[PDB]
């Protein structure tokens, strides 16, 4: 247990602690501005002069000295209430503000010693920030303190939710940008305070940083009435509190002693919500949220040629750009940095004094020491259940291809059980498609958790206030909670329609742009658990919907996050239940990863045993020998190779064809695609020896790819014998149709995945065939057409070996 | 002008007109029901058997008869009122109502003539409804009445939004899932109140079809209070009225008159507001939105199976499903296709009668006529400024290579005079980056469009309540709002940092997929304008920013829209301001395409002159003759060729040291990416001759590109010479750092450029001039780490044709 949580204090705010918040908050500005300005003298020690101030001045203060403050109030709050606290910077721009909170807290210098607390120290954390050989100028995932960078904004209360799941001791101030409000995901984030259970998960304040502007506009929340922004807040289930300063001329000891009197009441309240939590969990509270109402850039010079720049969109990147270049603006950066009287806030040596940190926590509730804002030193590996109860036994039974198995069934089964022996660190979460994707096998032992209302046992199943799944139709939400969740040292899992994930590209790309830095040059920042992504009901069979929901290119963005030996994305195709079963298994195992788990959920036969499936998984493409008919590569006249369940059953198809026609070839599976890379690209990659055993040497290759065939042609280009692959993908054709048209339209199916293999062997010799089997494709359509299924030939097809 | 705009009754609604809409919602979900469940027989005539039911039951009933009943309503509205009006589809699969709708208008069968008004009609049309060879099951491009299919949810806000933009006489109610409702899109989609203007915009009504459940869960919306519902609206400006029906014994005329007289309140409201604009158009009025609540399903069986449907997330997608199979789901089905009586509905001859359409609107007021519904009808081309009086004149004057233009201010002040030519056609969106991107020369001529609070001059500039800009902080506000403007007829163009577009990396795929379907087979639907993107404040320069904002990757999301000469996407690398004007005209005379227009916003060289522009873009990649130094291809040692800003500066100084050594080679710049493929895979790319000439037959190509190189590596993957090319792209490296060394650390700094080159000609010649050159870069980046700028060697170079 961390603290002493949700306790109130029943005295008022010292007032030794409003004096250590305003010398917090003049520091940490002074600091901010230093980080921004000063390649040199920190102190202004004479002489101080322009050849201190920067080259390249680059950064952002509109939003600084507004978090500066709020993190003064937060750390005196953490201290007095001894309060187990994560904060989220929704405007992670405001990086000087999170770096100096880590500086004053100490963490900063314990995590990086060379940065010390005196003057030289100093010197070097002003000049390294925003630096060439330096340090981000976003709160990134090097400082202490942060699981939340907020450069693409959007995503700061989807975070601030997912940290307190199954966290109940955890407190969440979660600063918004009132720009970043304006955008869709932070719009819908406000929501989740439908999906949290105030006794099971812990309580998040949001806190609109609403300074009245963005870059270089307005927000539309700063100028709609107040009455608007109230209604608005109270619609969303919070009880709305605002605080207003900075606008007039109140001295800024009062101002300390208005908002820690507010944020006391504000926390009372979630105390009582808190206790009232122990013996009804079922009434879901009005939580509090706060206004907080402040100028932009706050403190800054009011005016700048002219420009009102205090209060003004005109503070948010770099006031007095010329403070190198001219006398006018040097002058002004002086006073500026002076009117924080630094020589009261440090002694003689350089270090911070005693009287401006002796109201901070200590220990691991310093912000920048909790063990939740570096949660893989809380992570434990899960206990997992034995995978072998789980097998497809079918194929061993009765023989390769059998059966009509949707997939998925067996990873939720599996699941099921995870959460069976994880019952309170692994969540489930789907944008209102779990039982879509077949992975409601979890419902036999957890609900969908739901904190809103409910009308009738007739309606609501497998719902109730607590519980290990959730559901809220938004990828920006599921994606958003999950990361948290794992950020904070905890494991889970979500899935989504195939094409529907590129909704949440976009966060894919920070949080594998999180897990690159982390894995090259962050040491202390400890293993998290793998973001698990189950990407099913995908192109091939969108029976009921069509063209809109056909789109398997996830693919070819992950494929963007491939450098550098880093290995932090992985494109797994599951072949079937028992290949999605091994895969599974070393996902859950995996830390530091964004996995991709590709697998259909129609009924489809299954391929391979469990312990065939854990083999092939670790060399990443395996031949299937009992497929193929060659004696041996130079006996092979084309090698039949796919990835994904339906380009494998047809590729299968083919192959039987193909063997019954006196054609000699070998059939090759590929399930981790990015072992296809060469070992330049990637080190763990097949090595060539490898590859060419596999693909031949100098062979045709036809090649059928669930997804974009760009991606595969891309990723083998410097592989030998890649000139011999004629790669079939999804081509952007298909609607609301039968499973043969849908592969029919993009050459996938069996008739033209066989005519391709004779094209490639000989199309001169084989010219009427591949006429025959286009026919056929063109007879099959019509029958389709006419009859309103397809035809028995195709459907009832199913491998010999059965 | 369509119709008589705005106009209140001022008598009640007719009881012939409530007698209309109850058999138009009748025959209107009798036909839904007939085009999921039957293949023949539409009429149920002796013998109705399961012979007549289809044998693949797909689509969707729950949200249908709510929009039916809503589209019963809304005809009734647009006749009486003689209201121009286009609606929005959000529940997109819903498609059986959008379908009904244009046969009960007689746009179906004027557009589709097999599909004729009488009982072989009724049966085709039935039959085809997601079935192979037939239609979508959502409300696709192919019907008429849409602009907006609806299947990837969360835009029905947006779209809405953009379509009334400069369209005063346009009322659009906008259906919205309560499902929907908790995507981010449609979230922040509610708040586009803030941006449009009473007088010289349109009027949206927001309904939310509250109808309790998504596919497998209720909704927030449907849930929380109703006191929190209507606070919720209320605080996003609105002023909200509710409706609720079919939950208890109310005889459907009696909820036909209440629904007539609550939506004549609405409409005499929104006329209220419309009048009172023409007077205040500063006033932002609370506009009226519609809580519209009604079961899920309604009219469905209440239980089958002793499962309660209607009213419940089972009414989703296909009750009965073994409606061929059983005689029990067949006599359900036979039981509720009678309910609603279509032997009053039809003629003997199977025509709908005229006493179930007497009260529809006719001519171009009808939902499927309207020609804001198919916009390509109402477009007229710009009328553009002569390109000439923008170009950067110093190459002509100067020489190649010369000054530090920053690119997007030409395009600035082409789009300023395009506004000025098209003042009420044209808009320009930025998620609050117009001025960032450099595209501020356009508030010269009118200002960004904001309604809502004002507060002084000295931080309101170039910002009124009416204006042709439009900024919000959300790419998906400014996308789906500019889709709606072309989608009505306008033209446009929005800006985006390059790392966020991905935000919006799912609507792209979904407006290319509209695009798609129509270029290929809906001919009646004319082209419409482009989506013009400005992709800017790129990967190589993000000075501020730094990590989180550098991901050129949305090349790779474009690249998988490019199959079946469909030509509907383009990526443009501009080169320099002089390429972005010539890419820009082209742009904005196109149709029917989206256009990702890349170029970089730092000042930087200008290469070519304009009519050299214009040659190089028609061709598509062209040879710089002028920095070549090679006589011909055979005495080429290396081809330099490059895509982007700053990949070509970076070539372009190797170029010029590689010459200053003896080194023989010439220059190819790459500006219209796609034309590198091959004609095999696009019927307008260069020629394998044209591609050769530039390329050379078998000379190393090192290719130096903006993104990632996987992108050049697969496109070229058939083209003669590709095993000679070596692309280096950017590859996940980088922060806050000098300019030098952002390309520094992916390999694409001038010095690395040209030792690989050296590496491509005689890697043991030249080993001893590759680690010099290597050196070079360590002593660059040390001098960065050291003095706070790059080595004026770097900065200071200038190619030496100026
Ligand atoms: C998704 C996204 N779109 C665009 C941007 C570009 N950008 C960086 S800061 C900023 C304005 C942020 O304004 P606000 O949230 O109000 O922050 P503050 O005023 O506290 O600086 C924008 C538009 C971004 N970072 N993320
Ligand atoms: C962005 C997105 N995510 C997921 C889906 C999957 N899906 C199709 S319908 C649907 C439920 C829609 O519920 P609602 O909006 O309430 O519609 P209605 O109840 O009117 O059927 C979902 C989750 C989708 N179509 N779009
Ligand atoms: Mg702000
Ligand atoms: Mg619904
Ligand atoms: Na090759």
């Amino acid at each position: 247990v961390i603290g002493t949580p949700w306790q109130k204090l029943d005295r008022p705010v010292s007032e030794e602690a409003i004096e250590g918040m305003d010398k917090y908050w003049r520091v940490t500005n002074y600091m901010s501005i230093g980080q921004i300005y000063l390649r040199s003298n920190p102190l202004m020690k004479e002489p101080f002069t322009r050849d201190d101030v920067k080259h390249r001045l680059v950064g952002h203060w509109g939003t600084t000295p507004g978090l500066n403050f709020l993190l003064a109030h937060i750390n005196r709050l953490i201290a007095d209430h001894q309060q187990n606290t994560v904060f989220i910077m929704g405007p992670g721009h405001g990086g000087p503000a999170g770096t100096s909170q880590s500086y004053v807290d100490g963490t900063y210098t314990e995590y990086y010693p060379n940065i010390t607390k005196d003057e030289a120290g100093l010197q070097k954390f002003f000049r390294q920030f925003s630096y060439p050989g330096g340090i981000p100028s976003h709160f990134a995932p090097e400082t202490p303190g942060s699981i939340h960078e907020g450069g693409e904004l959007g995503y700061a209360l989807s975070h601030a939710y997912g940290a307190v799941m199954n966290n109940p001791s955890l407190f969440v101030p979660c600063i918004i940008g009132d720009g970043e409000a304006e955008t869709g995901p932070l719009a819908t984030g406000w929501q989740s305070n439908k999906l949290v259970n105030p006794r099971t998960d812990g309580i998040v304040l949001p806190i609109l940083h609403l300074n009245g502007y963005k870059i270089a506009n307005p927000t539309i929340l700063a100028r709609i009435s107040d009455e608007e922004l109230h209604d608005f807040f109270r619609g969303m289930g919070y009880h709305p509190y605002e605080f207003v300063a900075g606008f007039d001329n109140e001295d800024h000891m009062s101002i300390h002693r208005r908002f820690a009197e507010l944020f006391e009441t504000i926390f009372d309240e979630i105390c009582d919500i808190k206790a009232a939590a122990q013996t009804d969990d079922m009434t879901r509270p009005f939580y509090p949220m706060l206004i907080f109402r402040t100028p932009k850039g706050w403190t800054c010079p009011k005016f700048i040629d002219g420009k009102k720049t205090e209060g003004s969109w005109r503070a948010h990147q770099v006031p007095l750009a010329s403070a190198r270049d001219t006398e006018e603006h040097f002058e002004v950066l002086k006073g500026w940095m002076e009117s924080y009287k630094p020589e009261e806030l440090f002694n003689a040596d350089g270090s911070i004094k005693d009287d401006v940190t002796a109201f901070m926590p200590k220990g691991e509730l310093r912000i920048g020491a909790n063990p939740n804002a570096n949660g893989g030193v809380i992570r434990e590996d899960l206990k997992l259940p034995e995978l072998d109860q789980y097998e497809v036994t079918g194929v061993k039974e009765y023989g390769h291809g059998w059966g009509q198995v949707e997939a998925p069934r067996a990873l939720g089964a599996y699941c099921r059980d995870i959460i069976k022996n994880n019952p309170d660190s692994f969540r489930i979460f789907g944008p209102d498609e779990t039982a879509s994707n077949r992975l409601n096998a979890t419902y036999e032992v957890t609900d969908k958790q739901w904190d809103n209302g409910y009308l009738s046992g007739l309606v609501d199943e497998h719902m109730a206030v607590t519980g290990q799944v959730t559901e809220q139709l938004s990828e920006h939400q599921c994606e958003g909670f999950l990361e948290a969740y794992l950020l904070t040292g905890r494991h889970g899992i979500w899935s989504s329609y195939e094409s529907f994930v590129h909704v949440i590209d976009s966060m894919l790309n920070q949080h594998a742009k999180w897990l690159e830095a982390t894995v090259r040059e962050i040491p202390w920042r400890k293993p998290i658990s793998s973001v698990n992504l189950l990407v099913s009901s995908h192109v091939w069979r969108q029976d009921h919907n069509g063209f809109s929901h056909q789109d398997p290119g996830v693919t070819s963005l992950l494929i963007n996050k491939t450098f550098n030996n880093d290995h932090v994305t992985n494109i797994y195709f599951a072949t079937d239940a028992n290949m999605l079963l091994a895969i599974s298994e070393k996902c859950f195992k995996s830390t530091n990863k964004i996995n991709a788990i590709f697998a259909g959920k129609q009924p489809a036969p299954t391929w391979v045993t469990l312990d065939e499936a854990r083999a092939e998984l670790e060399a990443g493409a395996a031949e299937w020998k009992w497929a193929s008919n060659a004696e041996n590569n130079d006996e092979v006249q084309v090698v039949l190779a796919s990835a994904g369940d339906v380009p494998t059953q047809e590729l299968m198809a083919a192959s039987d064809a193909l063997n019954k026609m006196g054609i000699k070839f070998k059939v090759v599976n590929v399930v981790d695609l990015l072992k296809l890379q060469s070992r330049e690209n990637n080190d763990e990659a097949l090595t060539d020896e490898e590859f060419t055993e596999l693909f031949t040497a100098d062979k045709p290759v036809l090649f059928a790819y669930h997804s974009y065939a760009q991606d595969v042609r891309g990723l083998i280009y410097d592989r030998p014998n890649h000139d011999n692959f004629h790669v079939v993908g999804y081509k952007e054709q298909g609607s609301t149709t039968t499973p043969f048209d849908m592969v029919r339209v993009n050459d996938m199916d069996r008739y033209a995945l066989q005519a391709a293999a004779l094209k490639l062997i000989d199309a001169d010799k084989y010219a009427d065939k591949i006429d025959e089997l286009n026919a056929f494709r063109k007879k099959a359509f019509q029958f389709a057409v006419d009859n309103g299924y397809d035809i028995p030939e195709f459907t009832d097809w199913v491998y010999p070996d059965v």
